[PDB]
């Protein structure tokens, strides 16, 4: 089998990306943000408190005939920019973009944080990363993509996310008609549950590649590209202006400026971030200062290859016995 569907920013800037799902039966067309960081399909429901829903799509597992309570099991879950939610859990039938799954555990939520209750745009999520992340109690459970793995014609998902424009998430092929040139593979480390591998190096603008290894995470579900202070403080040097705001809180620059590429490599490979891509737009509504999309790491004791660096690629996740990652220009 394989699934196809079309991927979506939820905003103006790429905050983020939703991808219809389908869950129970009849089916509710539930809005989800596809994590590749993170290991937990949950969303907004019947059960989450009436007070932190304001706009979002719930689903009911009382009017679908394939819910079943999982009975004891629990969920809780923090993300790295300190938002959370919790509640009970669910199995019933899921698909993506025409491929099914059964019996996918889908976490309902009792309780969500205010970020989550203040974007009406974002149903819940649905968490690629590997299933010893998930946080179901006392049974852990296993992602969407574990579940349909065995199903599907190739065990590998691809994300093509789109600057300021729909993309794709594709499981169980490789659409050769999505990117340019070749793909170039690289090992992954399952060690800390992520997609954690090895980038060769960088360049800024046109400048010479710099080759040093960066080890981070293919994240989906993080908008920036988080990097050492080093790299970071050598992009932003090339930027008239720009400066780190500690009020704000990361690198900010003039509105004004024209900004540098960045490019990251994959071994031998180099994938190019535009340097409009790099561009998030005014602090606040109305103000010359713009937010960057290059930040340091260093608060964070991860790098992270957040959807700026994603969507300048087709990226293959390769959930073979041995699992890789791949990266093509397009
Ligand atoms: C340390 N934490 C919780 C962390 C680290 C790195 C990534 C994430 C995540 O949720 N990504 N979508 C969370």
């Amino acid at each position: 089998s394989t699934g196809s569907a079309t991927t979506t920013p939820i905003d103006s800037l790429d905050d983020a990306y939703i991808t219809p799902v389908q869950i129970g039966t009849p089916a509710q067309t539930l809005n989800l943000d596809f994590d590749t960081g993170s290991s937990d399909l949950w969303v907004f429901s019947s059960e989450t408190t009436a007070s932190e829903v304001d706009g979002q799509t719930i689903y009911t597992p009382s009017k679908s005939t394939t819910a079943k309570l999982l009975s004891g099991a629990t969920w809780s879950i923090s993300y790295g920019d300190g938002s959370s939610s919790s509640g009970d859990v669910y199995t019933d039938t899921v698909s993506v973009g025409g491929l099914t799954v059964t019996g996918q555990a889908v976490e309902s939520a009792k309780k969500v944080s205010s970020s989550f209750t203040e974007d009406s745009t974002i149903d819940g999520l649905l968490g690629l990363a590997f299933s010893t992340l998930n946080t179901v109690s006392p049974t852990q459970q296993k992602t969407f993509f574990d579940n349909a793995k065995a199903s599907l014609d190739s065990p590998v998902f691809t994300a093509d996310l789109g600057y300021h424009a729909p993309g794709t998430y594709n499981f169980g092929f490789i659409d050769t008609t999505a990117y340019t040139g070749s793909i170039t593979y690289t090992a992954v480390s399952t060690k800390q549950g992520f997609w954690e591998w090895t980038s060769t190096g960088y360049a800024v603008g046109s400048g010479t590649f710099k080759s040093t290894s960066i080890d981070g995470i293919a994240d989906t579900g993080t908008t920036l590209l988080y990097l050492p202070a080093t790299v970071v403080s050598a992009y932003w040097a090339q930027v008239s202006g720009a400066k780190s705001s500690s009020s704000v809180g990361g690198y900010v620059f003039p509105c004004s400026a024209t900004l540098p590429s960045f490019t990251f490599g994959v071994g031998s490979a180099r994938i190019v971030i535009p340097g409009d891509y790099i561009d998030f737009g005014p602090i606040s509504t109305g103000s010359s200062s713009c937010f960057g999309g290059i930040q340091s790491s260093a608060g964070i004791g991860i790098n992270i290859f957040g959807d700026v660096a994603l969507k300048a690629a087709f990226v293959v996740f390769n959930g073979a016995t041995t699992p890789t990652l791949g990266f093509a220009s397009k």
